[PDB]
């Protein structure tokens, strides 16, 4: 069930809004290419053997443009109690976060030609709530959108605010680039009228 740390990845407004109408309220081309880059990166040496894992809630799974599904070059797991009849040509299903981690550890042992590198939780709000409570979650890759966009779904813990500042710390940009293994734009990007910026936050386990 245990081993590796969990990483959460999220794009949020300064008001912690994360979606509206079971979609993103924004169309941000470069934000999705960042997403793709970060969740896909494995060191070159390790590249033959290893892949990353993306964990998501069922409604997020349903939200991804059918075209984009499943997430290429990543082991995809959908968390669902109502697993009943998942539909996937080797996309896994699991009844909880910890059940997912036991599944991967069983499926991808030292037998397996495929080994796991990093595990990411990619949403939605319900799964984020479970991962924020999980004793192995230590890192948050956030994209901050500097607009009060109308949302109906909110991130569950205000990790950037004063009350959490002795636990969650923002890392220097050079530490961001090192962890994701590529240059990343420092400061604000403007696309389709939205200003936004890339951050990395960590906590001690
Ligand atoms: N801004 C961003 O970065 C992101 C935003 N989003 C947005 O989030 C919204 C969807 O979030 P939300 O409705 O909360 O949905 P989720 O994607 O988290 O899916 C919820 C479902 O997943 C299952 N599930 C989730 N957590 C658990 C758990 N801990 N244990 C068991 N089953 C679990 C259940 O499946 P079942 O009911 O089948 O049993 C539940 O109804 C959309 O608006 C989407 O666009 C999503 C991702 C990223
Ligand atoms: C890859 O396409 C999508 C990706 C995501 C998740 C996601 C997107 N960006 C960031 N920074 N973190 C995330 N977890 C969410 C989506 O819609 C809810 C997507 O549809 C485009």
């Amino acid at each position: 069930n245990q081993q590796k740390s969990l990483t959460l990845i999220v794009a949020l407004t300064t008001s912690y809004g994360i979606g509206r109408s079971n979609s993103l309220p924004w169309k941000l081309k470069k934000e999705i290419s960042y997403f793709k880059r970060v969740t896909s990166f494995v060191p070159t040496f390790d590249s033959f053997e290893s892949m990353n894992v993306v964990l998501m809630g069922r409604k997020t799974w349903e939200s991804i443009p059918l075209q984009f599904r499943p997430l290429k070059g990543r082991i995809n797991v959908v968390i669902t109690r109502n697993e009943s009849l998942d539909l996937g040509n080797g996309i896994h299903s699991a009844k909880s976060l910890d059940h997912a981690l036991e599944l991967l550890y069983r499926t991808y042992g030292s037998e397996s030609s495929v080994q796991i590198n990093r595990i990411f939780v990619i949403g939605g709000a319900q799964l984020y709530k479970a991962a924020m409570d999980h004793p192995k979650l230590d890192r948050i890759m956030a994209t901050i959108i500097y607009k009060d966009i109308h949302c109906d779904v909110f991130f569950p813990l205000k990790f950037r605010d004063k009350e959490w500042s002795s636990v969650w710390k923002k890392e220097k940009h050079s530490d961001l680039e090192s962890w994701v293994g590529t240059k990343v734009p420092h400061g604000k990007i403007n696309e389709d009228g939205f200003d936004y910026e890339f951050e990395m936050w960590t906590r001690d386990l």
